[PDB]
């Protein structure tokens, strides 16, 4: 028993950091097989970052300009390539660490582990979720960029994210592992606006059913609702809209704990119209929604 | 900028991780040099548990009864001895990734990273407490015995506990490296108490700061007040009594912030005796007491 929030081994990820620099700028880059990707903003100095023509600034670059450094040995660099907002160094040797691995874009409401970089060197490990405005509520510093988001199926890394950009609002704005950002950024120094950040109601759904089977059940209630009913109450509290495909997901969880989908919205809805009235679930005062009913499932079937 | 729940980055932890199998139990063992780490309780039964005289236990087990698996390859036990509650495997071979490493006893209040474990493998790594009643609030199943927790400074890694036991109440308890457990638990299928839960002062003032450095101000007010008058107040609330120490601990964070101590514990006092009225500081509804003075300083830092 028990719940956390739990993040993948990182350590399949960590044989793949190396340091990318370009004249005074140094970020994190990702090296699988003979390729190192990285944010295409590595070639930018303060003053690019403003209203920078990537194609322009990478033309005043060669290969020997990006240095690639993989612990404390260096990289021959032999090709570079711009894919969407990523640079592609293509270098001389294959990493041998390199294991095995997809790219893959992520839905907003999915979760993933970030492995935060600086220097190329890895610092720290969380767990977090793509919100439904595209941003991520990380941690990141100054020289994190490069830092990436990804998931395990047993040995397989799937690459979902690499950091880019922390807007003024203090969120974290990034691409998929093909250069694409997720959601409406661009990687330049301008006023940019996230969307309204709703809450992940499935997710949410799923935390209070991981909280069943962990014991707290105190906001367990005698009615049901239906999912019209339940929606109405959802998008007053900027819930997303809860479809049957959501219902289906929860389905696992609902099977093991013996409560309707549909019980455990009324419940929802009685949390939400109400409040947690100074009463905890899960050691939390708020409603997560950083846990997928796959994450739920997983963390409390214990899938290595 | 955010700040995030982080652990250490788990790959030196997961190159040594080893399943131990002692006639039908199976759980996890840690593989330094040529030597594996483990729970005693690998040689009792669902029986032995209830008062088990391990002494007489581990009399009637040879080496070759000691099932050692890492990866796929199976270990050669050559020796065996009890240490405390933990067993020592003597095996053959040393772990070619056994990485710097040192054996270290954790005061309540510090915190460290888990690389919770099934069957050898590692399935994920999440950040916790040494709580002040020597429990930890982690998330296990059946199998995750032999998990580690560890600190990382720069390449040498601090093991500081393993995973012995879930209480009745469905907290944790178990041993450093030495076998000893922390707290008065015995590792044994008995009616078990840990004492009273209190809130870590000093992490819970430590993430204040943390809150501060990010732009979460809201709680700060124009008031002050003194250690002995903050004490009364902490007493209370069941929150641990504030030393000079701790002052002196949170100096950095006070010189970083330009906010003196006693200042601080102003705002943390209103904010127990008035709650957060509807209000979240870095994302949560609650106290966060789970990030010590260093934790906060590395995590706004970015110490790799
Ligand atoms: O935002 C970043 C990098 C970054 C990321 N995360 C966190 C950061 C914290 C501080 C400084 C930079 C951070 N790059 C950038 C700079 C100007 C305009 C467009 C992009
Ligand atoms: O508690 C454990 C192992 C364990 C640990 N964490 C979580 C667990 C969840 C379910 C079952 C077992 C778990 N062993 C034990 C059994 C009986 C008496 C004394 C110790």
């Amino acid at each position: 028993s028990g719940f956390r929030k739990m993040a993948f081994p990182s350590g399949k990820v960590e044989g793949c950091m190396v340091q990318v620099t370009c004249g005074t700028t140094t970020l994190n880059g990702l090296w699988l097989d003979d390729v190192v990707y990285c944010p295409r903003h590595v070639i930018c100095t303060s003053e690019d970052m403003l209203n920078p023509n990537y194609e322009d600034l990478l033309i005043r670059k060669s290969n020997h300009n990006f240095l690639v450094q993989a612990g404390n040995v260096q990289l021959r660099v032999i090709g570079h390539s711009m894919q969407n907002c990523v640079l592609k160094l293509k270098v001389d040797t294959a990493n041998p660490k390199t294991p095995k691995y997809k790219f893959v874009r992520i839905q907003p409401g999915q979760t993933f582990s970030v492995l935060a970089c600086y220097n190329g060197s890895p610092s720290g490990v969380y767990q977090c979720a793509m919100r439904p405005n595209f941003t991520i509520k990380g941690s990141f510093l100054n020289g994190s960029c490069g830092s990436v988001g990804f998931n395990i199926d047993y040995d397989c890394v799937s690459f979902c994210y690499m950091h880019h950009m922390e807007l003024p609002t203090g969120v974290h704005a990034g691409t998929d592992l093909e250069g694409n950002f997720y959601g409406p950024f661009v990687d330049r120094q301008t006023a940019q606006a996230a969307g309204t950040d709703t809450t992940i109601t499935v997710n949410v759904l799923a935390w209070l059913y991981a909280a069943v089977i962990n014991g707290d059940r105190w906001f367990l209630n005698r009615f049901t609702t239906t999912l019209n009913d339940f929606n109405l109450v959802a998008m007053k509290y900027n819930y997303e809209p809860l479809t049957q495909d959501h219902v289906d997901i929860l389905g696992p969880l609902s099977a093991q704990t013996g409560i309707a989908v549909l019980d455990m919205c009324a419940s929802l809805k009685e949390l939400l119209q109400n409040g947690m009235n100074g009463r905890t679930i899960l050691g939390s005062a708020l409603l997560e929604d950083e846990f997928t009913p796959f994450d739920v499932v997983r963390q409390c079937s214990g899938v290595t």
